[PDB]
């Protein structure tokens, strides 16, 4: 019943594709055309929240709305027929065993729908893609073929239903705003340019223009048009059975006609044609969004002229092949290797959609959040590392002097927007992710000097981590932290990082773990700001502080830096250097944090202290050691049944969330992941955690759940518990957290367990009968096994990163290349090999692991390593081998350089 | 081919009704169930913005969404079939000449869709109505009849697609919010009660429950259910072709099943049945919204038991017949008389829908605006007068001490909400409508003492007609104007009225007419707050001031009141009493108004002056005379062609809006109406205005336009000009203003002209081929002749009122009954009669005008008047005859009392 890969480049085919609800496929470009296309050509087309070409949709629209893209043929002796099956007549064959043969084929990045009218002897194939040009444009090519024994007489009509305004107008002033429409017909099609826009921006003049144009393959313009939706469908008609097509009416309008005040359709009537047996005719349709009236002449020459569609499709295929060839996996599981190419696409899709504008993602307006700033750097480090350094530098401008950060991202490089009107949430984990991302950069690049670049701090009306409003703020101060004498304060990137991690350490709740604030990574743990605690992310901050300590000593060891320049007020938080407070006292830690807040609000002095890098490291290690001992001694729990794991949470009544409970044990995956990843969990505790996970969270049908079932809503904890169990942030297999769990297991050497987790995600995703999704990893697998919120999920970045840097084990260590395979025997192919092609230190490498002895992980070691046909010496034997960055950089820039790692068995 | 009336109570029928786009019919009750139903059973069902049972829709949804109410029959030998024609199979017959025979019949207040499957020998009839009980409920009865020669085997499935949450979720978090759904099945159907609500109110616990229940005619419960929409439609299915029906699957769920996290459908599978030739089976479906989980047992007993649908439908018919029988017209145009019964319904509909929740009305959230507070009193004064006095008193609490008013209406009696976050618009005409409404009340009731009742004034952060923010404001001031000593200030209703009308007099622009502010009645004249002027409403205020003057002298003449108690600071604005300023000086009028504003901001002193009622009247007449002379002398314009009329507007560049212009003369209807109505236009000017209207605004196809064509957007005037010409506030036949034009013409004795106007509205509305609406008056007739924004339009209140008080001429004069017919000869029936049944001074009267000499208007007069078979004396010959209120009040309370007015030459 499912899709099947064809060829070796990731192309797939699915038979009878409209027999599955809710399917859609993405077409997008950098210019900003963002489309979704279903098996009957429904979906949406937009350049932003305020500029939808086709009507904004959600999931239920995909079956319930008749307004798909469409292309009609009026077939002599048969009548009206949709090339995608979206007509009332064709839809009425569903569930009667009389459905027409159909298929979807797709690739990088294009989509093809096929259909056969056996009765009439007609076949159609409709190819959709977004060209890789600088226009906001989607193209469609319909090819019709006479498969029968006699000539067919056909009258074609393209029909792209238009919306042409803000999603704010979907219902609210939907009809009123239709009165603002202005339609202009020209030789090749229809433009709609509303006179005004009425939406949440207010009432303004509009110039944005939405166009539908078309031509025959040979360049011939349409014979005429039906630009007005109500006239096209006819009195009592609809877009899946429109009178103009069904009664084969003469066109309403020719070129040069203007019509005002009506909903519009890009309905293009082509000349009738006699199609000989075995012959084809094709039509090209272009859907365009532009900032002003369209130069229809240029668009016709560029997109509709004979041969342009085909040339541009080849350009699309080459551009996407080039983007995705930066990472290629090769293993014994060829299907998973191909599925991984789709995973590899997803991080790009998230960037170019702004996590929005696909049917399930029905609320996004295309912006970026704080998390995205750091997360987007993960795939880029592997696939396109040139801009990573600049992004990281810019991102740190968003940090406040209390360690919190701006939460609305602006247009410009390192631009952040203050909202003085809405009191914003603080997410307690926002300070943890930046160091994780930045450390990866440091280890891939070797660019330790990034840490000493200067950067400003964000400043707005909100102080003491949004606990109060500063009465002294003005528009005249601007959005940057100021010194006493009025200058923009600048500190090192490292100063920003230290602040982000040290502040949460002191911001403890009544049970001594770091406060939940408005939520952590689970945005649905939003109802415990007063007394909630994220033990889960206390582990992450503990680990961050420890890594920082190690980082600083390594900076001294490598850079020779003996000193750190830090704002003088931050010396209060590095209490180990002066008069140390008791970290066992919640009162003392909170009081100290209050003194710090007072010292830096509204302004800093601008004086900096130069502090011994070892002494700062020592302070960070004291904090980290304290947190580790506290978590192990106070937050390690056990059920009566005998399983044990880490409590992740305290609720808004100050109660421990996890453990035994009426109606079942309560456990969270999030409470385990960072404990494992960061080392708070001992090896023994990690083994025990994995047993508890497998007992309480691992579902036989849907895999590793985010949490076990809490009965009913949990109004002292979060809105997540209002979702049905097994959906979204309540107990679904939430891919992002599950992948991080696997990553954590691989990091700690629990390779078979890690493998099981990663393999479960793939198996679930690829089990089409239940998942009902195309190749890729979804945001979650739900209670019924369905894949939900496709393509845009951050889990793809983590899956890609984990497969590369943990499973195949190709990763940087201070700029040097560390190779440490964690492949299991089953992953090696019929030639005893598994390989990855990957970019490192500006060179493309094919890292090939040879396991001729077919040893399991734990039974093998690196016997020898060769590069470009020559022996490489390595500065390690245990763990894995380490190759100096110079040897990579010395390779030629052109071509793929093969690096062969031969694996042999262990002695004794 | 249009609708046709059947019988004499306003019931109509339309053949092949789904052959027309966008049709819908309203079903509503006082309890708050608000529904729309189309010929294929689409539309919507809601109790408010946040509590939609069926998905929120606009006009395009009515064809584009498959999620109609539906009822399916799986017919052995034929397969799946929709009783309303909404299946993929049946829709595919449209435009092929193979469509099934169908009809809509409707009445007060119910709807019936019929359909025939000729192939199978099956007929269906589906009746929808909202019971007039205290529940928020819609009922549906489907009756199936075997019209063939052999038994039919039928499997029925009701299917009401559910939404069950806020319109805010239509797309935004549509899917996320589906995860909050909780579905519960019981013996008689399906309940959906979301665990939480996520909408513009925030994230909250929800208890509201949406139910779909059903039974066979005899009370037998459904055999089972398909509560989950995706399971009902099946993989790749849709609501117009759902697998559960099409493949005739066994039910997914029985009573006692709970399902969480999925969009829901009220899909009720009834037991299969063998239907004999000629025989019928019926099913009843109930759609319910409740504040908490539904007592399904009680609903089954009350709504699903054998015979309850029929009893409740009869109760519905009797309730609505009783509401609408308060006004009945009878003339030579029987069809118009019946169409007027639908017009008579509309003011009730506007109240019970809150001008919202019908497909075209896709933005209203069910509240009331300032205008509604006064406008709603119009229909109530003639249909249901008991609460009118209380409403009027409460409404005046919303006036600020600068004559402006609150624009957000609250929950409680005379509750008004401060806006606070948005700097709000001031609508310059908001102060004019209250006196108009109140004067009508005074003349219908005789209750002159209303004018002396005390009332507070509204107070918020906005002062000087929202030109500045009060620096002294806090939450601790509260929502009411305070005295110097800290007391809530109270002034008479008359004080409020005087203020509302005197302030605009001084608030003049650079050309000397009253400032446009954020708009007048045309809400789309919103882009000239700095320099715009509404000459149009300057005429209305001029007339109001003159009527006030007359009112005060009449108060003295009747009440014996020699004094008016008025806040001392308002004496500044009655400058005729002290040191008069020059009304010819814009500077002096504005300066004086500034001194007044300063005197009452932030507080009044609380001291009142007693002022001679004649002297106040004299001040008001001076103002009114000044305004009249200024408008006649400065705003009367003429085109080069020789037509002449009143300029209505100055734009934000201080330019005169109307007159000759490149690409065509610019004229507004609004600039004429109040000039005529209020007397600013002389009789000569009124004749000339009517010629100019007919020349520039009267379209042969669509009737009296609101304005002539201004080419392109007009960003120094208003957003209205961004609408396509002939739509909404840009040049459509906008019924409300056109009716007021007619009213104005009748008032001034231009009866043939008035008749033409009113008759055009009817003809346009009833020309179904173009209008494509059911009986009633629409908000506008558009460029293509289509009726738009049906049912809820305030034009119905004006049409009703004008037909009663001007055309038939049955109106109050200080509580006495004045009869002054303005019927044309063609309006009299074959017996030479035209009549109106109407409620006056608490009695139902049938006023019959007999015109045996067939005289035209202007050629006839009142020869004699008789009441219940006895001669009535009249205290008037000129204008019309006047009957003392006592003679009416002395009549018996039960029954309709006939009052025969014989007309001679
Ligand atoms: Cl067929
Ligand atoms: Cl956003
Ligand atoms: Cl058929
Ligand atoms: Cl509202």
């Amino acid at each position: 019943k499912g899709w099947k890969f064809q060829g070796e480049q990731g192309e797939f085919r699915l038979e009878q594709p409209e027999h599955n609800s809710y399917l859609y496929f993405p077409l997008v470009n950098e210019a900003g055309m963002m489309s979704a296309v279903t098996p009957n050509l429904h979906g949406e087309i937009t350049s932003g929240h305020n500029t939808f070409l086709m009507e904004p949709v959600s999931a239920e629209s995909l079956h319930n709305s008749k307004a798909s893209r469409n292309f009609w043929v009026f077939i002599e002796g048969y009548g009206a027929w949709s090339v995608s099956g979206n007509s009332a007549r064709q839809n009425a064959a569903r569930f009667t065993g009389e459905e027409e043969r159909s298929a979807v084929e797709a690739g990088f990045l294009w989509h093809a729908v096929t259909r056969e009218n056996e009765k009439a002897g007609l076949k159609a194939r409709t190819v959709s893609f977004v060209p890789v040009t600088d226009d906001k444009i989607e193209l469609m090519r319909v090819t019709l073929t006479n498969t029968g024994n006699a000539p067919l007489k056909l009258t074609p009509t393209a029909a792209i239903p238009l919306y042409g305004r803000s999603a704010d107008d979907l219902r609210d002033h939907r009809h009123v705003t239709s009165l603002l429409h202005r339609i202009f017909t020209s030789e090749y099609g229809i433009e709609v340019q509303p006179a005004l826009s009425f939406d949440e921006r207010g009432h303004r003049v509009n110039k944005v223009t939405y166009g539908v144009f078309g031509a025959e393959a040979g360049g011939t313009a349409p014979a005429g048009f039906f630009p007005v939706t109500e006239d096209f469908i006819g009195e009592g008609g609809a877009l899946d059975w429109p009178e103009a097509v069904v009664a084969n009416r003469e066109p309403d309008a020719q070129a040069g006609t203007a019509v005002e005040g009506y909903e519009a359709v890009g309905a293009l009537r082509f000349a009738p044609v006699e199609l000989a047996p075995g012959k084809s005719v094709s039509y090209v349709v272009a859907m365009v969004i532009s900032g002003d009236r369209i130069d229809v002449g240029r668009y016709a020459a560029d997109y509709l002229a004979a041969g342009r569609f085909d040339a541009l499709l080849e350009q699309n295929r080459a551009y996407w092949r080039d983007k995705l060839d930066t990472v290629r996996f090769s293993s014994g599981d060829g299907e998973q290797d191909l599925w991984m190419k789709w995973v590899t696409l997803q991080p790009i899709l998230r960037r170019l959609y702004g996590n929005s504008f696909l049917p399930y993602h029905d609320y996004g307006r295309g912006g970026r959040g704080w998390r995205d700033l750091w997360q987007d750097c993960l795939a880029l480090m592997v696939m396109e590392p040139a801009e990573v350094r600049h992004l990281l530098l810019n991102n740190y401008a968003g940090v406040r002097m209390d360690g919190s950060n701006a939460t609305i991202i602006g247009a410009g490089p390192g631009e952040f927007v203050a909202d003085r009107n809405n009191i914003p949430r603080v997410w307690m984990d926002h300070g943890a992710w930046p160091l994780m991302t930045t450390l990866l950069y440091l280890h891939q690049s070797g660019d330790l000097d990034l840490l000493f670049q200067p950067q400003s701090y964000f400043r707005d009306v909100f102080v003491k981590r949004c606990r109060e409003r500063d009465a002294s703020w003005t528009p005249e101060q601007g959005n940057k932290l100021l010194t006493a004498d009025g200058q923009i304060y600048e500190g090192t990137i490292l100063e920003h990082i230290l602040l982000q991690n040290i502040v949460p350490f002191f911001n403890v709740g009544e049970h001594g773990n770091i406060k939940l604030e408005g939520a952590d990574w689970n945005d649905g743990l939003d109802l415990a700001p007063e007394r909630g605690e994220s033990v889960a992310f206390t582990a992450f901050y503990a680990s961050n502080l420890m890594e920082l300590s190690e980082l600083l000593l390594e900076l001294q060891k490598r850079t020779g830096k003996d000193s750190l320049d830090i704002a003088e007020e931050m010396a209060l938080l590095l209490d180990t250097l002066g008069k140390p407070i008791s970290y066992d006292s919640i009162q003392e830690k909170r009081s100290l944090l209050d003194r710090y807040y007072d010292a830096v609000t509204p302004r800093v002095s601008g004086k900096k202290l130069l502090l011994d890098i070892r002494k700062v490291a020592e302070d960070l290690k004291r904090k980290a050691d304290w947190a580790v001992a506290h978590l192990r001694g106070s937050e390690w729990i056990q059920s009566k049944e005998g399983y044990a794991w880490f409590n992740g949470y305290y609720n808004n009544d100050g109660e421990r969330v996890e453990g035994d409970h009426p109606d079942g044990v309560r456990m969270t995956l999030t409470g385990q992941v960072f404990a494992i990843m960061g080392g708070v969990a001992t090896d023994e505790q990690t083994e025990k955690i994995s047993q508890a996970v497998n007992r309480y969270l691992k579902d036989e049908r849907i895999g590793y759940r985010l949490n076990s079932r809490f009965g009913g809503i949990q109004q002292n904890l979060g809105r997540a518990f209002g979702f049905a169990f097994g959906h979204k942030e309540n107990g679904a297999m939430f891919s992002h957290m599950t992948v991080m769990y696997a990553n954590a297991l691989y990091k700690r050497g629990f390779v078979q367990e890690g493998f099981e987790v990663l393999d479960s995600i793939y198996r679930l995703s690829a089990d089409f009968e239940n998942s009902r999704i195309y190749p890729g990893v979804p945001e979650y697998i739900n209670e019924r096994g369905r894949g939900m919120y496709t393509y845009l999920t951050g889990s793809a970045s983590w899956l890609l990163l984990t497969q590369l840097t943990e499973v195949y084990g190709v990763k940087g260590r201070f700029g040097d290349l560390r190779l440490e395979p964690k492949l299991v025997q089953a992953q090696f192919d019929g030639s005893g090999e598994a390989a990855v092609e990957t970019l490192f230190a500006g060179r493309m490498l094919r890292v090939v692991y040879r396991n001729p002895q077919a040893a399991e992980h734990g039974q093998y070691r690196v016997d020898s390593v060769s590069l470009n046909g020559q022996s490489v010496d390595c500065q390690n034997d245990g763990a894995g081998c380490l190759i100096g960055r110079s040897l990579i950089e010395a390779l030629p820039a052109d071509g793929v350089h093969e690096l062969i790692v031969t694996l042999g068995r262990n002695i004794s």
